[PDB]
């Protein structure tokens, strides 16, 4: 067998697929260490295995562990190395359903935990992205040359999958995991690659697309009419008709049984899909090319909530460019220690500019807190109006370590943690927040407008920076169609409520310009106090300013309201050594006409 | 089944007529698929990397002397390109070029009924060459028409 | 082709073709460029090339949106590192105005903003213009008349 003689380990194999995939590689003469929680399902996985396969006793082994937890996980990767002593296929297709709930009604706490809820948006995401994280942070040290990692990913990571925020943003977290890993492990010589099933025939599709259709307060069958017109290919069916319907396990089976073996040894960072020929957008992504036009924006009596980490520039960057457009601003930390040098850094403005600056407003907002969160809505609404507008940077701007699979525990635990869940628990709280406002008729208030802008830190590159921004674009796009379907079915109730949530993203870690930021802080304002609607989830910023001109900052200060005005004129000035005569050959100059300037002095003309 | 070349998105000097016609046939893949699957025959595209060959040594001295350059830069560079190591005659672990052989078997897997749900995909023997997919972008502002002149 | 509203393949199969064909030209170009640096020649500069797309258009003004950015490329010193430049299915990315343009007043407006400003007769004549013109400017304007119906 093409698999025979080498050690395979299945993540969370008590499944459908995963009993698909045991029973293919235990025929191809593999063995199979089968993990998960519960001891009574590998036990039955291997007994009827066993029975059915007529399998020895000798290949199957049960490994009954908590894939979440990275030190349990630990514990069984030294006991499985210390009874088999290498391992050499790694399938990471363990997984959740997550909670099938909307943002503005997702499960927070377990209290919260509803009828149709499993797990809450913490669990799900440990037991969807950390997990694997772990497996292979573990499993390398112990996987000798010519080993294989295939993780079964999902197709749906790249759609516009209603209502399953937690199952789909950890999903797309993991491919970005599995190129960079792949990248990193390509030096140790052990292939990763990767699959993209589609809608996989079973009950659990089912009663997924079943609860997909009431949410979206959709007739039944929608989800699944629409999914299998995203398809190109027709099989014959047990009648022999040529008809569209989900992919089986078995294609997956053996896709997964060809690429560990050696025959796709050339193989590295690859996707295969067994789709039928699904139709997505593969991405989604745009670059800025002119500079911001920022002279007709007006922001008066709007609101701009920050939810900001450890990063103090920008902060204040983002404060003067806002004060710029008239908005006034509130401010929330995650740790509170930030929050005091925020509070430093203010201290030292004021005493510099003297009294007329006013010192921002400062609340604190952890995302492990719903109460800060709530307190700061509330102090907003009494105070300010409401919130209108959201800018949402990362956790940290420190730099994470520059591997993925040497950083340490702890390390793991709070980029999951904080850039991730916290990320999530934010938007679902700001989404509640502007679902549940209602609005007095005839007049037109605008949407909220939300801003992610990821890891402004250039210079360096990283890649916790590229898994942050899927992940967020993920929860853009998904987050979009949420609060688009969500005033739909307003509308038809005929209640007057604030317009669709518009978010997009704003990357920088590609730049390598010193004036990066200020060009992402007015690009950030203009997006988020304009009328514009970018369809793009994604705007990146080009790596070196070349696009419009130059100009440094352009910027509108002292020309603008008189260049052009004498374009095409030919002017000549007598006397303009200095002085007035001077002034007005140089503003004529910037107006676009044509100068001779005429003097004596041969040096001050020059 | 189609057999393009990866260096028809790559900077692939001095060979538009080898490099235009095969990015035109890529595209052509995808529509190909795309009306084929209405009338049912599968179509896969494969992007083999430098193949072990004479030909491609030759190609590469080629390209090395039309840059002025030394000859093994274009083999370093296009190897630095690479991911992967393979295991050598002698066991030992190396950036080396795809062999036929993998090719005819990833071939063989597109053809036989096992890549029944494949449809318009590519698959890459390469090593793991890391090539950027496109370079795209949307005209999403107005332009700045006042400080433009064009005297002569 | 600017040919729009109806979709085109042998538009996109151009397309990757013209594409692939400014890549390597450039690259060509460039290294020609320090080739001739190398030899202290003055030689003119590395050809600058660029794809405009236009089929992803379903508007109308998408054709002098084009050409404007066509003349921009062409005239100033803008330099873009993608080499295909596609154009929004609907221009609702910078404001709208449809020829925005610059004409008749670009030099106005902003140099009032922040301003409130009470005129008074504004019905007709030089009340309106004035109030019109200075409304343009970014000021907040309070139209004092007699008759409603000039006024609104």
């Amino acid at each position: 067998g093409r698999l025979a003689g080498k050690i395979a380990l299945i993540t969370g194999g008590a499944g459908n697929i995963g009993s698909e995939l045991t029973r293919r590689f235990l025929a191809e003469g593999a063995t199979v260490i089968i993990s998960g929680r519960n001891r009574a399902k590998l036990t039955a996985l291997a007994e009827r295995m066993q029975a059915e396969a007529g399998v020895p006793a000798k290949r199957i082994d049960l490994e009954v562990m908590d894939g979440s937890d990275p030190v349990a996980v630990r514990a069984g990767i030294e006991a499985i190395v210390a009874r088999h002593g290498q391992i050499d296929i790694l399938v990471n297709n363990a997984g959740s359903a997550g909670a099938q709930r909307r943002l503005a009604e997702i499960p927070l706490t377990e209290a919260e935990l509803g009828p149709g809820a499993e797990e809450t948006l913490h669990a799900s995401i440990a037991n969807l992205l950390g997990m694997g994280w772990h497996l292979m942070r573990i499993a390398a040290p112990h996987m000798p040359v010519g080993s294989a990692v295939i993780n079964v990913s999902t197709i749906f990571s790249r759609a516009e999958y209603y209502g399953r925020i937690p199952y789909v943003t950890p999903k797309a977290a993991l491919n970005a995991l599995s190129q960079l890993a792949a990248r990193e492990l390509g030096a140790r010589g052990i292939r990763v690659n990767t699959i993209f099933p589609g809608p996989i025939e079973s009950d659990r599709i089912r009663t997924v697309f079943q609860r997909m259709d009431q949410l979206k307060g959709r007739p039944e069958g929608d989800t699944a009419h629409h999914f299998l017109n995203t398809m190109r290919l027709c099989r014959a069916n047990d009648q022999g008709a040529l008809e569209r319907r989900f992919p089986s396990v078995g294609d997956v089976a053996d896709a997964a049984v060809f690429l560990a073996s050696a025959e796709s040894a050339a193989l590295s960072g690859e996707t295969i899909e067994v789709t039928h020929g699904m139709e997505l957008p593969a991405c989604s992504e745009t670059s800025l090319l002119a500079r911001t036009d920022l002279r007709t924006i007006d922001a008066s009596g709007r609101t701009t909530l920050i939810c900001a980490g450890d990063q103090i520039e920008e902060v204040m960057a983002l404060t003067g460019m806002l004060r710029t457009c008239g908005s006034e601003v509130i401010i929330g930390f995650r740790s509170a220690a930030a929050l005091a040098q925020f509070e430093q850094a203010v201290n030292e403005s004021r005493r510099l500019a003297g009294a007329d600056f006013t010192p921002p407003i400062a609340l604190p907002l952890d995302p492990r807190d719903p109460a800060t969160i709530d307190a700061v809505f509330d102090w907003a609404g009494e105070n300010t109006g409401g919130i209108h507008a959201a800018v949402i940077l990362p956790a940290t701007s420190h730099e994470p370590a520059p591997c993925v699979i040497e950083v340490d525990d702890e390390r793991v635990l709070n980029f999951l943690a904080d850039e991730i869940t916290g990320t999530i628990v934010i938007a679902s709280r700001l989404a509640r927040y502007w679902q549940s406002q209602r609005l007095t008729p005839g007049a037109r208030a605008r949407g909220p407008r939300v801003i992610f802008l990821s890891n402004g830190a250039d210079q360096n590159g990283n890649v916790y920076g590229r898994i942050q921004s899927a992940a967020i674009g993920q929860l853009i796009r998904v987050w979009r169609h949420e609060a688009e379907l969500d005033y739909q079915r307003a509308s038809a109730a005929g209640d007057h409520v604030l317009p669709p949530v518009w978010a997009n993203q704003i990357v920088r870690f590609a730049n390598r310009s010193l004036e990066g930021l200020e060009f992402a802080c007015a690009w950030t304002a203009q997006l988020l106090h304009s009328q514009r609607h970018i369809n793009e989830i994604t705007l990146n910023i080009p790596a070196n300013i070349s696009a419009t001109t130059g100009a440094r900052s352009a910027s509108v200060g002292w020309a603008e309201s008189l260049i052009g005005l004498h374009l095409g004129k030919v002017a000549l000035i007598t006397g303009g050594s200095a002085g007035i005569g001077g002034q007005i050959g140089r503003l004529l100059a910037l107006s676009g006409a044509r100068v001779m300037l005429a003097a004596r002095d041969r040096h001050k003309l020059e």
